[PDB]
């Protein structure tokens, strides 16, 4: 059922034609999401699953195109009755949506992977009755559109996908499921995840998705990897034009991760007159800022990576800390696992790392080392903070005796010299969390009393009998 005018621009025969597609159908009312994820599926299929016989672009032919796009549409409209869910006002209801999603849940293999790659987008829907997480709440969304839902839209957390849609686009309902093992809500609201304020559903600051957005999602989504080793060089080039593209259009405005996708993308390949990728990282924050209240963490978390990576300690620890900073006013709850993992990782790994060379570039002689630049300690500090006030109210604890020694790895690291410079005041520093007010004259002693500093951040009550 495609419009004369979606065809006008086939075969795709390259990747510059694949971006037409999209320019146009991004001039139109209503982008198909279900066209657009078929063709991205079909050519990640060719350049990343099955490159036998590629020798330049895999061609997208309408006939092979407009054959999964009928599969598609013929599964949904037979499946899903509309007649037996009246639309009041032009909006969808909750049974309606709940039959999309059972209809899509229905149709997926018995058993599989659940988060191999390449399993994203609707041609491996039809074609290997597989899909990802989120990629079950895409497919809601683009089956929902096809069935002429206008106002059933994609909503993402930082970690999670779902539904709003009805009356103002005002009701949400989950349709897929979240991580390993937890058992399903679909069908209910949020509401409950955002009113315990856990990460995964950012206090109610999560995204909800224009048509505009869904299509940013999908090729925020497509996967240029071939194995743990090689990646799609074609795909890559065509993630990042498209990402281009809908920035040039205004479509990534509300979308950080989007931001620091192309910002990763121009790192290991700037485009000749584009922006840096730090200044679209720093975009990235700044549209979490004005949208989603400074609710979210992985603006910070791409800064620090990139600062990471080319060595930058202090904005790395800068970074961080402020990735903290937005931590610590949520609640840790179960089912908040992979930014656990991301923190922990970083307390536990990458800042030790970190520190280890810079020592030893301070051994070798370096000046203006993070190591002597107290700036660097507060931030280090800062970061630890954020982490102890996330914990405090949690029903889960976040830290214990694990953390404890790195801690006092991280804090050796720093002379007693550099570490007395930092003023905590209830660089000058205020600390949020009880852990580390209670901290405070411990961390600047010169001799670091390492059994205390443990003591002080596992609370725990009492040390070795014997
Ligand atoms: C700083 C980082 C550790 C590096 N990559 C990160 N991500 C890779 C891109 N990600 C994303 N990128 C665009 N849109 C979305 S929507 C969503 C929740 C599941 F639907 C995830 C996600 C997940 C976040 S965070």
């Amino acid at each position: 059922g495609l419009k004369a005018a979606q065809k006008t621009l086939f075969p795709l025969r390259s990747i510059d034609d694949v971006v037409r597609l999209f320019a146009a159908e991004l001039g139109r009312e209503e982008p198909d999401l279900v066209l657009l994820s078929l063709v991205l599926g079909f050519v990640e299929h060719f350049l990343a699953v099955n490159r036998v016989g590629l020798t330049y672009f895999p061609v997208a032919d309408l006939s092979i195109i407009a054959a999964l796009y009928a599969r598609f549409t013929a599964q949904i409209r037979g499946a899903v009755d509309l007649s037996l869910y009246p639309r009041e006002g032009g909006v969808s209801s909750r049974e309606l949506v709940k039959k999309v999603s059972d209809v899509i849940w229905n149709s997926l293999s018995r058993s599989y992977f659940k988060d191999r790659a390449h399993i994203q987008s609707l041609f491996s829907f039809i074609t290997g009755t597989k899909l990802d997480s989120s990629g079950v709440a895409f497919a809601v969304v683009g089956a929902c559109q096809a069935l002429g839902l206008r106002d059933v839209h994609l909503a993402l957390s930082e970690d999670h996908a779902w539904v709003v849609f009805g009356p103002n686009g005002e009701q949400t309902a989950e349709v897929t499921w979240h991580g390993k093992g937890n058992e399903d809500r679909r069908g209910q609201t949020v509401n409950a995840g955002v009113a315990e304020r856990s990460w995964l559903y950012l206090k109610g600051s999560y995204m909800r998705c224009d048509r505009k957005m869904e299509v940013a999602f999908m090729v925020c989504a497509i996967n240029p990897s071939i194995d743990l080793h090689t990646d799609s060089l074609e795909l890559l080039q065509l993630q990042q034009k498209l990402l281009w593209l809908l920035y040039d259009l205004g479509h990534l405005e509300r979308y950080p991760m989007a931001l620091g996708n192309l910002a990763d993308l121009e790192e290991l390949e700037p485009t000749p007159g584009r922006p840096d990728p730090l200044t679209l990282y720093h975009k990235g924050i700044a549209s979490a800022k004005t949208y989603y209240r400074d609710e979210h963490i992985y603006p910070y978390m791409y800064l620090a990576g990139y600062h990471c990576r080319n060595r930058n300690v202090r904005e790395a620890l800068q970074a961080w800390a402020d990735t903290a900073t937005v931590i610590q006013d949520y609640n840790y709850c179960r089912e908040d696992e992979e930014i656990y993992k991301e923190f922990f990782e970083v307390a536990n790994d990458v800042i030790p790392n970190l520190l280890k060379e810079a020592a030893s570039l301070l051994e070798a002689g370096s000046q203006g080392s993070a190591l002597q630049d107290p700036e660097c300690f507060a931030h280090l500090l800062r970061f630890y903070d954020g982490i102890c006030k996330w914990e405090e109210g949690s029903p889960t604890p976040v830290l214990h005796v694990g953390w404890a020694t790195f801690l006092v790895q991280s804090l050796g690291r720093f002379e007693g010299q550099v570490r007395q410079k930092v003023r905590i005041v209830s660089p000058v520093l205020t600390f949020q969390s009880e852990k580390m007010k209670g901290m405070k004259e411990l961390l600047v002693a010169t001799k670091i009393n390492s059994s205390a500093i443990k003591l002080q951040l596992t609370a725990q009550s009492q040390v070795q009998m014997k």
